């Protein structure tokens, strides 16, 4: 299936990750525009992206190109389409 | 797992569907805001959301509460977090 990773912290926190997937163009599959979870009642900025990679392998060699906050929390999981 | 739908088609006709799930709160999960596969070179408005469910079952009741254009491709997956 297809390897979908997701993090979460800061909004702020999320613009300077994005650059590191700048020189690292050549390790995720598809990135996703920034969003998250909208509701009638919110609370702080919380946005939220997702990475699809084309297997498990490279999974593990980009979280080795960028350093996950301890803030951000990860996600493993796969899709079907 | 977290069962876990996509929809995609055009931008605007997915402005008409969150308002079905306005009437049918009590369905889905937890609703994502709209969001698409940003990219270097983009196409046209290809917008896409995602609609988490408590279980199986209960994601064929909202299929059959809401009518899924032929235009518009359902998905099919299961996360872990």
């Amino acid at each position: 299936m297809t390897p979908i990773v997701h993090l979460k912290g800061d909004a702020n926190t999320l613009k300077c990750l994005r650059y590191r997937f700048k020189k690292h163009c050549t390790l995720y599959t598809a990135v996703s525009s920034t969003w998250h979870w909208t509701g009638h009642n919110v609370k702080h900025k919380s946005a939220i992206v997702t990475l699809t990679y084309d297997s498990e392998w490279q999974r593990d060699q980009f979280l080795s190109q960028v350093k996950i906050p301890k803030t951000i929390t990860v996600s493993t999981g796969f899709m079907s389409i």
